[PDB]
Protein backbone atom coordinates (compact mmCIF):
# COMPACT_ATOMS: atom_id res chain seq x y z
CA UNK A 1 0.00 0.00 0.00
CA UNK A 2 2.17 2.85 1.27
CA UNK A 3 5.27 1.07 -0.09
CA UNK A 4 5.60 -1.99 -2.31
CA UNK A 5 8.86 -3.33 -3.70
CA UNK A 6 7.31 -6.74 -4.19
CA UNK A 7 6.28 -9.08 -7.02
CA UNK A 8 2.64 -8.90 -6.01
CA UNK A 9 0.03 -11.07 -7.76
CA UNK A 10 -3.27 -9.79 -6.36
CA UNK A 11 -6.82 -10.73 -7.28
CA UNK A 12 -5.89 -12.76 -10.36
CA UNK A 13 -7.33 -16.00 -11.73
CA UNK A 14 -4.65 -18.25 -13.19
CA UNK A 15 -4.22 -21.59 -14.91
CA UNK A 16 -7.89 -22.42 -15.39
CA UNK A 17 -8.16 -25.16 -18.01
CA UNK A 18 -10.50 -27.93 -19.11
CA UNK A 19 -10.48 -30.82 -21.58
CA UNK A 20 -13.18 -32.91 -23.21
CA UNK A 21 -13.19 -35.93 -25.52
CA UNK A 22 -16.82 -36.97 -26.21
CA UNK A 23 -19.41 -35.06 -24.17
CA UNK A 24 -23.13 -35.32 -24.99
CA UNK A 25 -24.94 -32.82 -22.76
CA UNK A 26 -28.54 -31.87 -23.53
CA UNK A 27 -29.22 -28.94 -21.18
CA UNK A 28 -32.93 -28.06 -21.44
CA UNK A 29 -33.29 -25.01 -19.20
CA UNK A 30 -36.84 -23.67 -18.88
CA UNK A 31 -36.19 -20.95 -16.32
CA UNK A 32 -33.48 -19.11 -14.49
CA UNK A 33 -29.80 -19.32 -15.30
CA UNK A 34 -27.79 -22.38 -16.31
CA UNK A 35 -23.99 -22.47 -16.58
CA UNK A 36 -22.02 -25.42 -17.99
CA UNK A 37 -18.47 -24.27 -18.65
CA UNK A 38 -15.89 -21.79 -17.36
CA UNK A 39 -16.64 -18.42 -15.75
CA UNK A 40 -13.68 -16.48 -14.33
CA UNK A 41 -14.15 -13.19 -12.46
CA UNK A 42 -11.31 -10.96 -11.24
CA UNK A 43 -12.09 -7.44 -10.02
CA UNK A 44 -10.68 -5.06 -7.41
CA UNK A 45 -12.27 -1.89 -6.06
CA UNK A 46 -11.92 0.71 -3.30
CA UNK A 47 -15.51 0.89 -2.00
CA UNK A 48 -18.44 -1.35 -2.90
CA UNK A 49 -18.16 -4.54 -4.94
CA UNK A 50 -20.30 -6.98 -6.88
CA UNK A 51 -18.94 -10.09 -8.64
CA UNK A 52 -22.35 -11.79 -8.59
CA UNK A 53 -21.82 -14.60 -11.10
CA UNK A 54 -24.14 -17.43 -12.16
CA UNK A 55 -27.05 -16.05 -10.12
CA UNK A 56 -30.77 -15.85 -10.87
CA UNK A 57 -33.89 -14.26 -9.40
CA UNK A 58 -37.46 -15.56 -9.68
CA UNK A 59 -39.42 -12.87 -7.82
CA UNK A 60 -43.08 -12.86 -8.84
CA UNK B 1 0.34 -2.81 4.04
CA UNK B 2 2.61 0.00 5.22
CA UNK B 3 5.64 -1.81 3.76
CA UNK B 4 5.88 -4.88 1.54
CA UNK B 5 9.11 -6.26 0.13
CA UNK B 6 7.49 -9.64 -0.37
CA UNK B 7 6.47 -11.99 -3.19
CA UNK B 8 2.83 -11.70 -2.20
CA UNK B 9 0.17 -13.86 -3.89
CA UNK B 10 -3.09 -12.59 -2.42
CA UNK B 11 -6.71 -13.43 -3.15
CA UNK B 12 -5.81 -15.43 -6.27
CA UNK B 13 -7.29 -18.61 -7.74
CA UNK B 14 -4.66 -20.85 -9.31
CA UNK B 15 -4.28 -24.27 -10.86
CA UNK B 16 -7.95 -25.09 -11.42
CA UNK B 17 -8.31 -27.87 -13.98
CA UNK B 18 -10.77 -30.49 -15.20
CA UNK B 19 -10.89 -33.39 -17.65
CA UNK B 20 -13.64 -35.49 -19.19
CA UNK B 21 -13.72 -38.51 -21.50
CA UNK B 22 -17.34 -39.63 -22.10
CA UNK B 23 -19.91 -37.63 -20.11
CA UNK B 24 -23.65 -37.66 -20.84
CA UNK B 25 -25.31 -35.12 -18.54
CA UNK B 26 -28.92 -34.19 -19.27
CA UNK B 27 -29.59 -31.23 -16.97
CA UNK B 28 -33.29 -30.33 -17.20
CA UNK B 29 -33.59 -27.26 -14.98
CA UNK B 30 -37.12 -25.90 -14.57
CA UNK B 31 -36.36 -23.12 -12.11
CA UNK B 32 -33.64 -21.40 -10.15
CA UNK B 33 -29.96 -21.74 -10.93
CA UNK B 34 -28.01 -24.78 -12.10
CA UNK B 35 -24.22 -24.96 -12.45
CA UNK B 36 -22.29 -27.94 -13.87
CA UNK B 37 -18.76 -26.77 -14.58
CA UNK B 38 -16.03 -24.42 -13.34
CA UNK B 39 -16.55 -21.02 -11.72
CA UNK B 40 -13.63 -19.01 -10.33
CA UNK B 41 -13.99 -15.77 -8.36
CA UNK B 42 -11.03 -13.68 -7.15
CA UNK B 43 -11.89 -10.17 -5.95
CA UNK B 44 -10.87 -7.71 -3.26
CA UNK B 45 -12.29 -4.50 -1.82
CA UNK B 46 -11.78 -1.92 0.92
CA UNK B 47 -15.36 -1.67 2.24
CA UNK B 48 -18.17 -4.02 1.26
CA UNK B 49 -17.97 -7.19 -0.79
CA UNK B 50 -20.18 -9.54 -2.79
CA UNK B 51 -18.82 -12.61 -4.60
CA UNK B 52 -22.22 -14.35 -4.46
CA UNK B 53 -21.66 -17.22 -6.91
CA UNK B 54 -23.99 -20.00 -8.03
CA UNK B 55 -26.82 -18.58 -5.91
CA UNK B 56 -30.52 -18.12 -6.64
CA UNK B 57 -33.50 -16.21 -5.29
CA UNK B 58 -37.01 -17.63 -5.43
CA UNK B 59 -39.16 -15.13 -3.49
CA UNK B 60 -42.84 -15.00 -4.43
CA UNK C 1 0.68 -5.79 7.81
CA UNK C 2 2.99 -3.01 8.99
CA UNK C 3 5.99 -4.85 7.53
CA UNK C 4 6.29 -7.94 5.34
CA UNK C 5 9.50 -9.35 3.88
CA UNK C 6 8.02 -12.82 3.50
CA UNK C 7 6.59 -14.94 0.68
CA UNK C 8 3.01 -14.44 1.84
CA UNK C 9 0.26 -16.50 0.16
CA UNK C 10 -3.13 -15.34 1.46
CA UNK C 11 -6.71 -16.08 0.45
CA UNK C 12 -5.53 -18.38 -2.32
CA UNK C 13 -7.32 -21.38 -3.79
CA UNK C 14 -4.73 -23.64 -5.37
CA UNK C 15 -4.38 -27.01 -7.05
CA UNK C 16 -8.07 -27.80 -7.56
CA UNK C 17 -8.47 -30.55 -10.15
CA UNK C 18 -10.98 -33.19 -11.19
CA UNK C 19 -11.22 -36.06 -13.68
CA UNK C 20 -14.07 -38.02 -15.23
CA UNK C 21 -14.20 -41.08 -17.48
CA UNK C 22 -17.85 -42.16 -17.96
CA UNK C 23 -20.40 -40.15 -15.98
CA UNK C 24 -24.16 -40.10 -16.63
CA UNK C 25 -25.79 -37.53 -14.34
CA UNK C 26 -29.37 -36.50 -15.10
CA UNK C 27 -29.92 -33.51 -12.79
CA UNK C 28 -33.60 -32.53 -12.98
CA UNK C 29 -33.80 -29.49 -10.71
CA UNK C 30 -37.28 -28.01 -10.27
CA UNK C 31 -36.41 -25.34 -7.73
CA UNK C 32 -33.54 -23.68 -5.96
CA UNK C 33 -29.90 -24.06 -6.91
CA UNK C 34 -28.09 -27.22 -8.00
CA UNK C 35 -24.30 -27.37 -8.35
CA UNK C 36 -22.45 -30.38 -9.78
CA UNK C 37 -18.90 -29.30 -10.53
CA UNK C 38 -16.10 -27.00 -9.34
CA UNK C 39 -16.57 -23.62 -7.65
CA UNK C 40 -13.64 -21.58 -6.34
CA UNK C 41 -14.02 -18.36 -4.33
CA UNK C 42 -11.09 -16.28 -3.06
CA UNK C 43 -11.92 -12.81 -1.75
CA UNK C 44 -10.62 -10.38 0.85
CA UNK C 45 -11.86 -7.07 2.23
CA UNK C 46 -11.26 -4.51 4.96
CA UNK C 47 -14.83 -4.25 6.32
CA UNK C 48 -17.67 -6.52 5.25
CA UNK C 49 -17.54 -9.84 3.44
CA UNK C 50 -19.76 -12.00 1.26
CA UNK C 51 -18.59 -15.22 -0.44
CA UNK C 52 -22.09 -16.74 -0.28
CA UNK C 53 -21.65 -19.60 -2.76
CA UNK C 54 -24.10 -22.36 -3.67
CA UNK C 55 -27.08 -20.93 -1.78
CA UNK C 56 -30.81 -20.71 -2.42
CA UNK C 57 -33.79 -18.85 -0.95
CA UNK C 58 -37.42 -19.93 -1.05
CA UNK C 59 -39.29 -17.28 0.97
CA UNK C 60 -42.99 -17.08 0.14
CA UNK D 1 -10.26 -63.38 -34.59
CA UNK D 2 -12.44 -65.21 -37.11
CA UNK D 3 -15.41 -63.02 -36.16
CA UNK D 4 -15.73 -59.93 -33.96
CA UNK D 5 -18.85 -57.85 -33.42
CA UNK D 6 -17.62 -56.51 -30.09
CA UNK D 7 -16.08 -53.27 -28.82
CA UNK D 8 -12.60 -54.79 -28.54
CA UNK D 9 -9.87 -52.75 -26.83
CA UNK D 10 -6.55 -54.60 -27.14
CA UNK D 11 -2.96 -53.66 -26.33
CA UNK D 12 -4.05 -50.22 -25.18
CA UNK D 13 -2.33 -48.02 -22.61
CA UNK D 14 -4.90 -45.61 -21.23
CA UNK D 15 -5.33 -42.91 -18.62
CA UNK D 16 -1.69 -42.47 -17.63
CA UNK D 17 -1.22 -39.19 -15.78
CA UNK D 18 1.18 -37.56 -13.34
CA UNK D 19 1.46 -34.31 -11.38
CA UNK D 20 4.30 -32.44 -9.70
CA UNK D 21 4.43 -29.35 -7.49
CA UNK D 22 8.01 -28.83 -6.22
CA UNK D 23 10.49 -31.55 -7.24
CA UNK D 24 14.29 -31.23 -7.08
CA UNK D 25 15.86 -34.34 -8.62
CA UNK D 26 19.57 -34.23 -9.44
CA UNK D 27 20.11 -37.40 -11.49
CA UNK D 28 23.85 -37.83 -12.09
CA UNK D 29 24.04 -40.97 -14.23
CA UNK D 30 27.55 -42.11 -15.14
CA UNK D 31 26.63 -45.30 -16.98
CA UNK D 32 23.70 -47.26 -18.29
CA UNK D 33 20.17 -45.96 -18.60
CA UNK D 34 18.26 -43.78 -16.15
CA UNK D 35 14.53 -43.14 -16.54
CA UNK D 36 12.61 -40.70 -14.33
CA UNK D 37 9.25 -40.05 -15.96
CA UNK D 38 6.53 -41.68 -18.07
CA UNK D 39 7.07 -44.39 -20.68
CA UNK D 40 4.20 -46.07 -22.54
CA UNK D 41 4.59 -49.02 -24.92
CA UNK D 42 1.71 -50.65 -26.80
CA UNK D 43 2.68 -53.06 -29.58
CA UNK D 44 1.32 -56.21 -31.21
CA UNK D 45 2.70 -58.66 -33.75
CA UNK D 46 2.03 -62.02 -35.39
CA UNK D 47 5.44 -63.68 -34.86
CA UNK D 48 8.16 -62.15 -32.68
CA UNK D 49 7.95 -59.34 -30.16
CA UNK D 50 10.20 -56.76 -28.55
CA UNK D 51 8.97 -54.03 -26.17
CA UNK D 52 12.30 -53.97 -24.30
CA UNK D 53 11.90 -50.70 -22.39
CA UNK D 54 14.23 -49.12 -19.82
CA UNK D 55 17.05 -51.64 -20.31
CA UNK D 56 20.83 -51.38 -20.26
CA UNK D 57 23.79 -53.58 -21.18
CA UNK D 58 27.34 -53.38 -19.86
CA UNK D 59 29.17 -56.30 -21.52
CA UNK D 60 32.93 -55.80 -21.52
CA UNK E 1 -9.30 -60.79 -38.57
CA UNK E 2 -11.48 -62.59 -41.11
CA UNK E 3 -14.45 -60.39 -40.17
CA UNK E 4 -14.63 -57.31 -37.95
CA UNK E 5 -17.80 -55.28 -37.48
CA UNK E 6 -16.44 -53.86 -34.26
CA UNK E 7 -15.34 -50.52 -32.79
CA UNK E 8 -11.81 -51.82 -32.34
CA UNK E 9 -9.13 -49.77 -30.56
CA UNK E 10 -5.95 -51.81 -30.95
CA UNK E 11 -2.35 -51.11 -29.99
CA UNK E 12 -3.10 -47.46 -29.18
CA UNK E 13 -1.73 -45.20 -26.45
CA UNK E 14 -4.31 -42.77 -25.09
CA UNK E 15 -4.80 -40.19 -22.37
CA UNK E 16 -1.16 -39.70 -21.40
CA UNK E 17 -0.76 -36.42 -19.52
CA UNK E 18 1.61 -34.63 -17.17
CA UNK E 19 1.75 -31.40 -15.17
CA UNK E 20 4.48 -29.48 -13.36
CA UNK E 21 4.58 -26.34 -11.22
CA UNK E 22 8.15 -25.71 -9.97
CA UNK E 23 10.63 -28.42 -10.96
CA UNK E 24 14.42 -28.01 -10.75
CA UNK E 25 16.02 -31.12 -12.27
CA UNK E 26 19.75 -30.99 -12.98
CA UNK E 27 20.40 -34.17 -14.99
CA UNK E 28 24.16 -34.52 -15.50
CA UNK E 29 24.47 -37.61 -17.68
CA UNK E 30 28.03 -38.69 -18.45
CA UNK E 31 27.22 -41.83 -20.41
CA UNK E 32 24.40 -43.93 -21.74
CA UNK E 33 20.79 -42.84 -22.06
CA UNK E 34 18.77 -40.65 -19.71
CA UNK E 35 15.04 -40.00 -20.08
CA UNK E 36 13.06 -37.56 -17.92
CA UNK E 37 9.72 -36.98 -19.62
CA UNK E 38 7.09 -38.71 -21.76
CA UNK E 39 7.71 -41.37 -24.41
CA UNK E 40 4.81 -43.08 -26.19
CA UNK E 41 5.21 -46.01 -28.59
CA UNK E 42 2.34 -47.62 -30.51
CA UNK E 43 3.28 -49.94 -33.37
CA UNK E 44 2.25 -53.22 -34.97
CA UNK E 45 3.71 -55.72 -37.42
CA UNK E 46 3.00 -59.06 -39.09
CA UNK E 47 6.44 -60.56 -38.44
CA UNK E 48 9.22 -59.16 -36.28
CA UNK E 49 9.00 -56.21 -33.91
CA UNK E 50 11.22 -53.74 -32.09
CA UNK E 51 9.84 -50.93 -29.90
CA UNK E 52 13.07 -50.84 -27.86
CA UNK E 53 12.74 -47.58 -25.92
CA UNK E 54 15.00 -45.91 -23.36
CA UNK E 55 17.71 -48.53 -23.89
CA UNK E 56 21.49 -48.27 -24.00
CA UNK E 57 24.48 -50.47 -24.78
CA UNK E 58 28.01 -50.15 -23.40
CA UNK E 59 29.84 -53.00 -25.18
CA UNK E 60 33.63 -52.62 -25.18
CA UNK F 1 -8.22 -57.91 -42.38
CA UNK F 2 -10.26 -59.86 -44.92
CA UNK F 3 -13.34 -57.79 -44.03
CA UNK F 4 -13.69 -54.69 -41.87
CA UNK F 5 -16.91 -52.73 -41.43
CA UNK F 6 -15.60 -51.29 -38.18
CA UNK F 7 -14.46 -47.95 -36.75
CA UNK F 8 -10.94 -49.23 -36.19
CA UNK F 9 -8.36 -47.06 -34.39
CA UNK F 10 -5.13 -49.01 -34.81
CA UNK F 11 -1.57 -48.14 -33.83
CA UNK F 12 -2.36 -44.52 -32.93
CA UNK F 13 -1.05 -42.28 -30.14
CA UNK F 14 -3.72 -39.96 -28.78
CA UNK F 15 -4.26 -37.27 -26.18
CA UNK F 16 -0.62 -36.80 -25.17
CA UNK F 17 -0.26 -33.47 -23.36
CA UNK F 18 1.97 -31.74 -20.83
CA UNK F 19 1.99 -28.48 -18.87
CA UNK F 20 4.69 -26.49 -17.10
CA UNK F 21 4.69 -23.33 -14.98
CA UNK F 22 8.26 -22.60 -13.78
CA UNK F 23 10.76 -25.34 -14.68
CA UNK F 24 14.51 -24.76 -14.29
CA UNK F 25 16.26 -27.81 -15.74
CA UNK F 26 19.98 -27.66 -16.51
CA UNK F 27 20.63 -30.87 -18.47
CA UNK F 28 24.40 -31.17 -18.98
CA UNK F 29 24.78 -34.30 -21.11
CA UNK F 30 28.37 -35.28 -21.88
CA UNK F 31 27.70 -38.53 -23.72
CA UNK F 32 24.96 -40.63 -25.21
CA UNK F 33 21.38 -39.54 -25.69
CA UNK F 34 19.24 -37.47 -23.32
CA UNK F 35 15.50 -36.89 -23.73
CA UNK F 36 13.47 -34.46 -21.60
CA UNK F 37 10.12 -33.93 -23.29
CA UNK F 38 7.59 -35.74 -25.49
CA UNK F 39 8.43 -38.39 -28.09
CA UNK F 40 5.48 -40.12 -29.79
CA UNK F 41 5.99 -42.96 -32.28
CA UNK F 42 3.21 -44.59 -34.32
CA UNK F 43 4.13 -46.95 -37.16
CA UNK F 44 2.77 -50.10 -38.78
CA UNK F 45 4.40 -52.53 -41.21
CA UNK F 46 3.92 -55.92 -42.84
CA UNK F 47 7.35 -57.50 -42.25
CA UNK F 48 10.10 -56.08 -40.06
CA UNK F 49 9.82 -53.15 -37.66
CA UNK F 50 11.98 -50.69 -35.75
CA UNK F 51 10.57 -47.92 -33.53
CA UNK F 52 13.82 -47.67 -31.54
CA UNK F 53 13.31 -44.37 -29.71
CA UNK F 54 15.55 -42.69 -27.14
CA UNK F 55 18.39 -45.20 -27.48
CA UNK F 56 22.16 -44.87 -27.48
CA UNK F 57 25.21 -47.02 -28.20
CA UNK F 58 28.70 -46.69 -26.73
CA UNK F 59 30.65 -49.44 -28.51
CA UNK F 60 34.37 -48.68 -28.32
Amino acid sequence: VLYVGSKTKEGVVHGVATVAEKTKEQVTNVGGAVVTGVTAVAQKTVEGAGSIAAATGFVK
